[PDB]
């Protein structure tokens, strides 16, 4: 069974002896130099296309909390940017830190920000999910910085939802949730081919990083911070530093979409 997770003994580190692909040639998250990253002009327009986004359920599946999205029609998508094709909009998720100098999983110009948030979308030419995690092109995600600064308001009603899915395996309603409320107000991003960034660590991701950061305020990060790893009666594991650190750039480039 999976025993995989963020501590020492079955962190990051330990994840290659179950997980070879960890070690492989397109792997996530990297470290974005962004004066080595070079302007694309073949980058075709970002089109965040959420106004039909119907969002269901928010679930503490040990690792993080989803917010789930109904994606069995095209209701939210991503596309245009390096993107062919339709990406349908599945889950977004979190990756944060114990304190606020770490918490990210892309790093640019070696600087750690306090969060990462992850809008996932899957490829409607592959028809399902699962299907789409086995291809090169078949997922799109997203990724957003978080600093800490002032609150955003779009993000609290996902905040006030986490005490009641503290522990691995609660999940709440949570419909009516619009996700553009989480996003900063330019789309410049960088753009490079890689990987999921937990185990099954599967090279199927275009990633698509917003160069500018949200901010949230101290008070909304901590309540990420009391969330737990572990399952409700089980000793308590505050669910924090759930990121990957950057991995091997090796054969790759990295694409901005503005000059
Ligand atoms: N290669 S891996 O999937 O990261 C992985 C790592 C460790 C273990 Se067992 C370990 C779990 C923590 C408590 C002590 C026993 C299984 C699988
Ligand atoms: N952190 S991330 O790269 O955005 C990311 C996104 C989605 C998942 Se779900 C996983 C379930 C098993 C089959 C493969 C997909 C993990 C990590
Ligand atoms: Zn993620």
């Amino acid at each position: 069974s999976h025993h995989w997770g963020y501590g020492k003994h079955n962190g990051p580190e330990h994840w290659h002896k179950d997980f070879p692909i960890a070690k492989g040639e397109r792997q996530s998250p990297v470290d974005i130099d962004t004066h080595t990253a070079k302007y694309d002009p073949s980058l075709k327009p970002l089109s965040v296309s959420y106004d039909q986004a119907t969002s269901l359920r928010i679930l503490n599946n040990g690792h993080a909390f989803n917010v789930e999205f109904d994606d069995s029609q095209d209701k939210a998508v991503l596309k245009g940017g390096p993107l062919d094709g339709t990406y349908r909009l599945i889950q977004f998720h979190f990756h944060w830190g114990s304190l606020d100098g770490q918490g990210s999983e892309h790093t640019v110009d070696k600087k750690k920000y306090a969060a990462e948030l992850h809008l996932v979308h899957w490829n409607t030419k592959y028809g399902d999910f699962g299907k789409a995690v086995q291809q090169p092109d078949g997922l799109a995600v997203l990724g957003i910085f978080l600093k800490v600064g002032s609150a955003k308001p779009g993000l609290q009603k996902v905040v006030d939802v986490l005490d009641s899915i503290k522990t691995k395996g609660k999940s709440a309603d949570f419909t009516n949730f619009d996700p553009r409320g989480l996003l900063p107000e330019s789309l410049d991003y960088w753009t490079y081919p890689g990987s999921l960034t937990t185990p099954p660590l599967l090279e199927c991701v275009t990633w698509i990083v917003l160069k500018e950061p949200i901010s949230v305020s101290s008070e909304q990060v901590l309540k990420f911070r009391k969330l737990n790893f572990n399952g409700e009666g089980e000793p308590e594991e505050l669910m924090v530093d759930n990121w990957r650190p950057a991995q091997p750039l090796k054969n790759r480039q990295i694409k901005a979409s503005f000059k």
